[PDB]
């Protein structure tokens, strides 16, 4: 009644330097034989950017790495889906990441929030120019040095946008803001570039709908920017993060049922992320239901990756296919 499928079976991982860039390139082989056929390298500012060379830094990714780990990939038949946060996560506990620091007007908050204190992070000005000018310079840089056709443009912690602060952005409408965003982002990645693009799916979700919201531990933020997911394009590759242990998780049929292809993501916990693949299977003979993306909790160095338990116990309820 539908024909047999082979899901993604993603792993996340991020690499921030030429140590744990080859700490992953060392798991990749383990990684494929437990059955993983994609990664998501998340990046960030953590590359030895040529493009804008205000954002290189010389202790993070080397272009030498970057192609290892990239040759890696291709070697194994793993498919390689670099991440950049493209308007979000700017900033984490007091540090600033390269962009902001290296141009602080491109900040959506500035002269606000020293050493980021009372927010979780800072976010770019979606209305700016040369926020574009360089994102997209990073984006052809980045896809060019792991030799790929895909991007994930993350779009997730987006926690200030429309702000009072902001002159360009003050007073307007928080969905078409991030819908602006997004579309320009896809109007050079898929048209132009002829990528394929992924974004999590946070800032989508009515966190205050009792089925598809109420995700996160804290009720806090705003909620504005929602309506921005019947104004984008629908082969945007949503990829949908839990973390909970639930019978239902409503933001999976929220995205299919809105038309875009949904890649739930799992974290912490062999139960929680048992559960969550239970339920995606439930919509297994839906294509546009990819299959699921780990990740490893509390790992920062990328050691022991294909080792991780709730992946390990898991991962052949996904090998079965639909
Ligand atoms: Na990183
Ligand atoms: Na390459
Ligand atoms: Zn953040
Ligand atoms: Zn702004």
């Amino acid at each position: 009644t539908m024909p047999k499928r082979k899901f993604v079976i993603a792993f996340h991982a991020s690499v921030n330097t030429d140590k744990t860039g080859k700490n992953l390139i060392k798991e990749l082989p383990d990684l494929q034989k437990r059955g993983i056929n994609t990664l998501f390298l998340e990046i960030g500012y953590n590359y030895q950017w040529k493009s804008d060379p205000k954002l290189y830094n010389k202790y993070v990714l080397s272009e030498t790495v970057a192609r290892e780990i990239a040759a890696e990939c291709r070697r194994l038949s793993i498919d390689l889906i670099p991440e950049i946060n493209c308007l979000g996560h700017q900033s984490w506990e007091n540090e600033t990441f390269a962009l902001l620091k290296a141009y602080p007007e491109l900040d959506e908050t500035p002269g606000l929030y020293p050493s980021n204190k009372d927010i979780y992070c800072r976010s770019l000005c979606s209305s700016n120019e040369k926020v574009y000018t360089i994102l997209f310079g990073l984006i052809d840089e980045i896809t060019e040095v792991f030799s790929v056709k895909k991007i994930h443009v993350g779009l997730d912690e987006v926690f200030l946008i429309g702000e009072d602060a902001c002159p360009l952005c003050r007073g307007k409408d928080k969905a078409e803001l991030f819908a602006g965003a997004v579309n320009r982002l896809y109007d050079h990645c898929v048209k132009k570039r002829g990528f394929t693009m992924y974004m999590w799916g946070d800032r989508l979700i009515d966190s205050e709908d009792e089925d598809s919201g109420y995700k996160g531990e804290y009720e806090s933020s705003c909620n504005g920017t929602y309506p921005a997911v019947d104004l984008i394009p629908k082969d945007i590759i949503i990829c949908d993060w839990h973390y909970d242990e639930l019978e239902r998780y409503g933001s999976i049929p929220y995205f299919l049922n809105k038309g875009f292809r949904v890649l739930p993501t799992s974290f912490k916990g062999i139960k929680a992320v048992n559960a969550l693949i239970d339920y995606s299977l439930l919509y297994k003979d839906n294509p546009a239901m990819l299959g699921h993306m780990y990740t490893a909790w509390d790992n920062f160095t990328n050691k022991n990756l294909s080792r991780y338990k709730p992946m390990v116990k898991t991962i052949d309820k996904l090998k079965a296919g639909n």
